[PDB]
């Protein structure tokens, strides 16, 4: 069976790789899709790439977004999706 | 190395394991919260691998308010929405 924690880890790895990818040179669109779907912007583990996404308009316009930028970041949202608490 | 095609196949399977337990298991509260969070999150109700369970999914109040058999026939299913997420559409 697919295990919850395993798939969560895989998806946060996937997201982290698109964030890294979007900063250079499909990654921008995957990053924007994650941010808009999960209502987050970046990762507490990747502060510089998060600065890049805010500087490049790759985050959703919610002041709720900014107030929970790192308090409820895309790793937490991915965990919440797989836990049924998003 | 990240494998997007494996990850999307694994997400679709996770969803179908939750949906199947949600309909048969009366106290699977985590499975029902997983399916309801996928449906609210991705704007979908049911999957193409489980077309015959949509009736049941609806009756168990697992889809967002508004969903019903007719409206749901004119929407993409959850697998397609999972694929849209990993391809940067959604």
């Amino acid at each position: 069976f697919v295990n919850k924690d395993q798939i969560a880890k895989d998806v946060k790895q996937f997201y982290d790789q698109a964030l890294q990818q979007a900063v250079v040179d499909n990654a921008k669109a995957v990053v924007k899709t994650f941010h808009e779907t999960l209502d987050c912007c970046g990762s507490s583990t990747l502060t510089a790439l998060t600065t890049s996404v805010l500087k490049n308009n790759l985050c959703p316009s919610g002041s709720n977004i900014i107030s929970n930028l790192f308090k409820e970041d895309c790793h937490q949202k991915i965990d919440d999706l797989f836990s049924g608490k998003h």
